[PDB]
């Protein structure tokens, strides 16, 4: 055969903090990865964040993991896929450390630390892939600490600073042959947030100079494929719970940037399905209804 790495990537999954704490869409999501899972395989699941809405947990012991994570990617198939997972700004506004502590009660679920750098082989093969989870909350700032529910600035400049510094150095060192960068907020985006000028002016730059493959995100609730003129991808995966037709920021990505868009209201939503294989990397989006909307690829760079 040849040889694949497959994943799911779904954002913004977070169900409700009222019963039964989860919504229509995220069960419909839920049994739609479990399908993909069951036919066509995944060694892993990204979570591009806002994983408990509408204020995070409160601690590692917080019934929420159960009731709106665990319990609800619970089809047979999915049961020992193991989670990567990043923080979204409602998971900020709760506790995120016990995002990271829950790493050690729950096995499948993976979060060490605010930001970090995930590393694969492509099995039966030298190919190798980087993803590096971000933290945009921290680097940013919280939108919902503001009116604009736009991340005006870091609650913490330390903190931002040491994350970009890292971010530009692994970057710059990173020597795989696939290198993912993922994050809750948006680079382009034409939905109800856009485009996120902290990542614009800050994150884009670095993913040009050190030739990222793609870079993956949330925060708008809906399904987006954009692609640069100079092949960087941006997969947009923001519809595990919601979905919002907006296309308010149209205008604010530049022309031609804007290869596919999926927002229907009336739709449950709907994640994105990537395999990376020696020649190229493959984005497929699967709308919960099972349907595959679009797919595109992008080739390996030597
Ligand atoms: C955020 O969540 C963490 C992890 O659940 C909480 O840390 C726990 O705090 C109390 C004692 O301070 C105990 O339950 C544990 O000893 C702590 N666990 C860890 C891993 O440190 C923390 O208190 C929470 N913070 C807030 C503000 O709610
Ligand atoms: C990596 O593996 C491929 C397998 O087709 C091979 O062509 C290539 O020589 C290898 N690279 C090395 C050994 O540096
Ligand atoms: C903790 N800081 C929040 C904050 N600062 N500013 C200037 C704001 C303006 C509108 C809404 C929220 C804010
Ligand atoms: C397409 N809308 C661009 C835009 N202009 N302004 C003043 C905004 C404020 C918050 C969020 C977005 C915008
Ligand atoms: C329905 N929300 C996404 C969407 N908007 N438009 C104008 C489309 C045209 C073809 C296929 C999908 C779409
Ligand atoms: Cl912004
Ligand atoms: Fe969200
Ligand atoms: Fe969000
Ligand atoms: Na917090």
């Amino acid at each position: 055969p040849t040889p694949i790495l497959r994943f799911v990537a779904v954002g913004d999954w977070g169900g409700v903090p009222n019963a039964p704490f989860h919504t229509a869409r995220e069960m419909a999501n839920a049994k739609a990865i479990a399908t993909t899972v069951k036919t066509l395989g995944a060694d892993f699941i990204l979570s591009l964040g806002d994983n408990f809405y509408f204020t995070g947990v409160h601690d590692a012991k917080d019934k929420r993991f159960q009731e709106t994570f665990e319990d609800v990617f619970s089809d047979p198939s999915l049961r020992n896929v193991p989670w990567h997972v990043l923080a979204g700004n409602h998971d900020h506004l709760g506790n995120v450390s016990a995002q990271i502590a829950y790493s050690k009660i729950s096995k499948r679920w993976n979060f060490p630390s605010p930001y970090y750098r995930l590393r694969f082989k492509i099995p039966r093969s030298n190919v190798s892939v980087a993803i590096f989870m971000l933290d945009t909350v921290t680097l940013c700032g919280n939108s919902d600490d503001f009116v604009s529910q736009q991340p005006e600035r870091p609650r913490n400049l330390a903190l931002a600073r040491t994350q970009l510094a890292w971010i530009k150095k692994q970057l710059a060192a990173a020597k795989e042959d696939y290198v993912l960068v993922a994050g809750h907020y948006p680079v382009w985006s034409i939905a109800e947030h856009g485009p996120t000028h902290c990542l614009v002016k800050q994150l884009l730059p670095l993913l040009t100079t050190h030739k990222v493959t793609a870079y993956l995100c949330g925060h708008d609730h809906n399904l987006q494929y954009l692609q640069d003129e100079n092949g960087l991808g941006f997969v947009l995966s923001g519809a595990g719970n919601f979905m919002d037709p907006s296309k308010k920021h149209l205008r604010k990505v530049p022309n031609g940037y804007l290869r596919f868009h999926f927002g229907a209201e009336n739709s449950l939503g709907g994640f994105a399905y990537v395999e990376i294989t020696p020649k190229e990397m493959s984005v497929t989006y699967i709308e919960a209804s099972g349907k595959s909307l679009f797919k595109t690829k992008l080739p390996r760079r030597a």
